């Protein structure tokens, strides 16, 4: 029977048993409100012997002005998709297990996180980097999954694993749409009627600049422009950044050569929506 | 036969081929010119199946002012002593492995570093938490020995490790000491004959810090009054700091209650030298 694991030691323990049997492990780090992005992940870690599902709405990658008290929590829904779809144990500890009482240290780095959400969101990605060595520490994964959708969190937490040689693989998996096309994310439940229809434009702006972008269009100034020219049509809709950079850098690029990352982040009223392409290989 | 592994790929075989055996790994981290200081963590580490010594004068802790170009290098000599003392590996990465050409990660902690050398060092601590948890993921050991000569050094790492739960124990070994009291370090290799007469004075004034402790003396600045009398007498001693601190937060202490590490640092010449003494579980 699938794990519910609220203790650090415990665990561990599970994570020790699995290995002395030889077993791969898959990782699915999350915040919970699970839906079809994370399914998705679940089902790319499967072909790992077993998979573990975090859910921990960390405190240290959320800034004040940002939407901690608010971010979706439904454990009973989440349990009941990790149990559906074949994870073996879901851990969800808490900040009192995670950070007891006189935490202190951090991880985080001097390139890649300041550009981007990164120069928005100060302190973010240090929670994130902090927390994930953690959660790579208690766990001992041997490939961990993450979607593309947060594509420089992707770069940055790979490049951790580089850094400070974690023994284990970060996997990029595509992003997951609605439907109508809205990237997949727990904080579109915040959405409007009309916000929603409004944040469709930043979808669109994303399809539009890849097939621009694929139909051999170099020059970003003109990408960029036509993606403002779909999103200025909304007046819901308040540009945070869009910027085409290079995926491995995260540096801004005036003529694409052989990769591209054009990302976005947008206010669809007080919700921030981030989405992005990524096209690699271009000759 | 003894392997010498200057590969990061390497060391992460021979270690992955040792647990694959259930064998426990014990490991030293020493930035070489090895002493009988290292031979008695290593002799500690022999209560594990496996014993590793790492060799690496990290420069990450070395600031600009400090003595990173003249540290005491010798490697055959310390291959030698190794070889002598039963370590099964010793693995001497260069900077070229450790820190690839777009290294940028770090760790850090918010408290115990801004205290005693950590306040004369700056990045010092940085660079110490940031290549052990490098080692530590490499070579993946079950116990790490480290001397109580770098006691702050001992409380941050262990700091780090509860924080970032890593699946490993820090073991504190006492002060091995020189015939004439002086502690061991491979710095005294500077010493004048001149200086390494003077240089008595520090472990001197330890032993009496640590008479007046054990004799019931609460006071500590009396006990500091009593080392400085001591210390002032050798001209080539400049006193860098010496402090009572609390073992486990590094914080001044003013009255004695259930421990204390009494802390000196001072320069002899141009070398600087430190040396303790911890006294746990006073009623
Ligand atoms: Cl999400
Ligand atoms: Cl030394
Ligand atoms: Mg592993
Ligand atoms: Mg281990």
């Amino acid at each position: 029977a699938m794990q519910v694991i609220t203790s650090v030691k415990e665990a561990k323990q599970i994570v020790k048993d699995w290995k002395s049997h030889q077993l791969s492990i898959g990782y699915v780090p999350t915040m919970g409100f699970l839906h079809d992005g994370h399914l998705s992940l679940v089902k790319h870690a499967k072909t790992q012997d077993k998979v573990i599902v975090s859910i921990f709405v960390n405190p240290m990658q959320f800034g004040p002005n940002e939407d901690f008290s608010s971010y979706p929590r439904d454990l009973e829904r989440d349990i009941k998709m990790c149990q559906d779809n074949g994870v073996d144990m879901v851990f969800i500890p808490d900040a009192t297990q995670m950070y007891l009482k006189n935490f202190s240290t951090y991880v985080d780095m001097n390139t890649i996180t300041d550009k981007l959400c990164g120069a928005k969101r100060p302190g973010h990605f240090r929670g994130v980097c902090t927390v994930l060595t953690k959660f790579f520490n208690i766990l001992n994964p041997d490939i961990v999954y993450m979607g593309q959708k947060d594509a420089q969190q992707c770069v940055v937490v790979r490049h951790m694993v580089d850094d400070l040689n974690f023994d284990l693989k970060i996997q990029i998996c595509p992003i997951i749409r609605e439907e109508d096309g809205l990237a997949k994310s727990s904080r579109n439940v915040y959405l409007s009627k009309e916000e929603r229809k409004a944040s469709l434009a930043i979808s669109q702006s994303i399809f539009l600049a890849e097939k621009l972008v694929r139909e051999g269009e170099k020059n970003t100034s003109k990408i960029i422009q036509a993606m403002k020219d779909i999103l200025e049509k909304e007046k819901l809709i308040k540009i945070d950044y869009i910027e085409l950079v290079d995926f491995n850098t995260m540096e801004n690029i005036e003529n694409i050569t052989d990769n591209v990352l054009g990302a976005v982040a947008a206010f669809v009223g007080k919700t921030r929506l981030i989405d992005n392409f990524l096209v690699q290989g271009l000759k």
